[PDB]
């Protein structure tokens, strides 16, 4: 988990709109989030890990342990049961609600953390850079 900690704040994003489309969002959410460049803070105390979104328009923060499932109020206001893993040396963030589930991937390559969203056919790949 070492090498995801700290600031990271967004530089690219692609296909963010299919991915919000696919989950629900409305167009004028989509508008304005189509125009934010979150800042992402990972922060770990022993097992737990606290994941913070920052941005303008909306913020959100999740504490969690690896491999527990906990529930989530996400972004979009949907109340989910997620559960977060190490996998690959990739940390997997799956969702969970009515049946349906999304993931938020992230991986490092080449010192950049890309977050991959998957739901349905929506595939949207993030690129965050270190502060
Ligand atoms: C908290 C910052 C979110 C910015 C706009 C999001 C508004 C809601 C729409 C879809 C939410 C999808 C779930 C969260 C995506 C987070 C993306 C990211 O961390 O870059």
């Amino acid at each position: 988990v070492d090498a995801f900690l700290g600031t990271w704040k967004l530089v690219d994003s692609k296909n963010f709109d299919d991915y919000m489309k696919s989950l629900g969002v409305g167009f004028a959410t989509r508008q304005v989030a189509s125009m934010t460049k979150p800042t992402t803070i990972i922060e770990k105390n022993g097992d737990i890990l606290t994941l913070k979104t920052h941005s303008t328009f909306k913020n959100t923060e999740i504490s969690f342990k690896l491999g527990v499932e906990f529930d989530e109020t996400t972004a979009d206001d949907r109340k989910v049961k997620s559960i977060v893993t190490l996998d690959g040396g990739k940390l997997v963030h799956l969702q969970k609600w009515d049946g349906q589930e999304t993931t938020l991937v992230r991986e490092l390559i080449d010192g950049k953390l890309i977050l991959t969203l998957t739901h349905g056919t929506a595939v949207c790949t993030r690129t965050y850079e270190k502060e």
